[PDB]
């Protein structure tokens, strides 16, 4: 029925906007993920270097889309390089990965990133580790674009998958 995946691509405002477009995408909850607190807060993420990665749960349609069709989407609009950010994203907040919850995701999505890598002359740093924990986001910032839609950080949703 749905299958759930874990990807941090930068700020979750624009990435829960572009999945939730997506058909066949059911929900996107925007959250924290990967780091060494417990239940941290917007704050505690972007002042406190609690380790944590804006991270977005896409729950999806497996009988729509495969995690395959899931992963290209988020090669569309997610900066795979060290251009991402200045220096070494370990452990920062706009870092970019894919949380697996499933082994078998695992494969799926290293095979994906080596396809990826092809298209790239630089080196990709996208990190593809298994959910160690995930803490929804305040509320407040749960469809943030959807209430505000001038928020600060589109139409790749549109393009049909190969």
């Amino acid at each position: 029925n749905t299958r759930t995946i874990y990807l941090a691509g930068g700020c979750f405002w624009g990435l829960e906007a572009y999945f939730q477009r997506i058909d066949g995408v059911v929900d996107a909850v925007s959250g924290y993920a990967n780091g060494n607190t417990k239940n941290p807060s917007y704050e505690d993420v972007s002042y406190r270097h609690t380790g944590h990665a804006e991270t977005v749960k896409v729950t999806y349609d497996a009988d729509k889309l495969s995690l395959d069709d899931i992963l290209q989407y988020f090669f569309r609009v997610v900066d795979p390089t060290s251009l991402n950010k200045q220096g070494n994203d370990t452990g920062t907040q706009y870092r970019s990965g894919v949380y697996y919850t499933d082994p078998a995701e695992k494969a799926v999505i290293a095979a994906a990133l080596k396809r990826e890598q092809q298209k790239y002359q630089l080196p990709l740093v996208v990190e593809n580790e298994p959910l160690k924990n995930f803490y929804d986001a305040e509320e407040y910032h749960q469809d943030y674009l959807i209430k505000n839609p001038n928020g600060y950080c589109i139409r790749k949703a549109d393009e049909p998958l190969p």
